[PDB]
RNA sequence: CGUACGCGGAAUACUUCGA
RNA sequence: CGUACGCGGAAUACUUCGA
């Protein structure tokens, strides 16, 4: 049992969710993908997201600069690893990656990036 | 020739420039890189910035919308393509990703990746 | 700054198979 | 929504070679 970056669990939709989904509506999906890479470990996350304010609030606290810290710092060694956070909503998919002792920018850069696609218009 | 989606030409550096800077000063490169792909085709640029507001005005005219679309529409058939858009700068690196039918989404996470980028702290 | 290559990981696009 | 795979492209990290 890896110390996962993230706070909150996944929310992976079943197949037959997903399905009754679509029949009921795209760039209206249950939710969005994100991961966090770590030399070669990653963990990943599908979470609901509907495009309210209290969503996005909720969502954005699935992990932090801390969180991500204490995760990633479990596979820090002699030589830098690469580190890699990505996420995909709506087709389009955005990836922040670089050195081991670039964390914390790479952290700031994948806030902000989560923050602006779940804003898209 | 094929019709490039900048508008500036590149400025890479000469391997003699590179190393002048070097021994003059990292989190302080003569610039940035920058690129967008559209299938199977990439075309890059090296762009010198010095964090200064009328340094980043300069650079953010280095594409724009449109002319990503008509570089773009160059290589678009009956399947829809890989776009991607990439910039690095100071160790981090940013990739916006997507097939061709969102290339405006697309670029309007671009520019706003590109300027969250270069206003880093 | 750039060139060629290898390994690992990752992303996107198209296709197909499986629930 | 998810699984396995192939091709192309791309990204990052480590290493090395070449200017």
């Amino acid at each position: 049992h890896m110390t996962s970056p993230f706070k909150l669990p996944d929310e992976s939709p079943s197949w037959t969710e997903w399905r009754l989904h679509n029949d009921e509506t795209q760039d209206n999906p249950l939710g969005f993908k994100e991961s966090w890479g770590f030399g070669k470990v990653v963990f990943k996350r599908y979470l609901r997201y509907d495009r309210t304010e209290a969503s996005l609030h909720r969502v954005l606290g699935s992990w932090t600069g801390d969180s991500v810290n204490y995760a990633a710092s479990r596979f820090f060694g002699f030589d830098q690893i690469g580190c890699t956070y990505s996420i995909r909503f709506r087709g389009v998919s955005i990836t922040v990656s670089g050195g081991s002792r670039t964390l914390q920018h790479l952290c700031e850069m994948a806030i902000r990036s989560k923050q602006e696609m779940l804003q898209m218009a």
